[PDB]
């Protein structure tokens, strides 16, 4: 079908669409799952920005809502980010925390890092530096302020949300598809 969506089936709006705020943001956590497919298997990301217009930016927040290093995950991100690596260590990551699950304290995780091409100085500096404290205030109020408590998400026009749980999702190569779909058309809808 595609170029025609709903309010409610292929995207929702917010819970308080409200303020500037950024217009497009990404949220999940290295352990949720459904998020693993979309990020390593059915690639959504890549496929999105395939159509994506010249104003979203391609964003990733974290959330400690999910596993135990919930509260470090929050922190090692704050490294990334600052670094802007996200993408290059969501792979790898992925691979040691789902596939073979070889995470398991802080110190594993740090060395997907390194391993990705991450100084050892900038990880073992940031990880108590005020850059990385002021990153993690960020979810600390974009997760925080009662906005969404379950991942992965996706927001638009900072007034929409996806719903990956009202699409055509029997084929999964066609789920992508019309997911991207919605997200540009969104866009154009105000």
């Amino acid at each position: 079908s595609n170029a025609q969506i709903t309010d409610g089936k292929q995207y929702i709006t917010l819970d308080k669409p409200i303020a500037g705020e950024p217009q497009v943001l990404e949220f999940f956590s290295f352990y949720c799952p459904h998020c693993y497919q979309f990020e390593e298997v059915l690639h959504v990301s890549d496929n999105v920005r395939q159509k994506l217009p010249e104003g979203t930016k391609m964003t990733k927040y974290h959330v400690e809502f999910l596993g135990p290093l919930g509260k470090d995950l929050t922190q090692a991100w704050a490294v990334a980010i600052a670094l802007g690596v996200e993408d290059k260590i969501t792979a790898p990551m992925f691979e040691a925390v789902q596939k073979t699950q070889t995470v398991q304290s802080v110190a594993d995780i740090r060395k997907v890092f390194v391993d990705a091409g991450v100084k050892g100085e900038d990880y073992d500096a940031a990880w108590n530096s005020f850059v990385v404290k002021s990153l993690v205030a960020q979810q600390e109020k974009a997760a925080a302020d009662l906005q969404l408590q379950g991942v992965p998400a996706m927001y638009v026009n900072g007034k929409y949300q996806l719903n990956p749980q009202g699409m055509d999702t029997s084929n999964m190569d066609v789920f992508v598809a019309q997911y991207a779909d919605t997200v540009k058309q969104l866009v154009e809808k105000k």
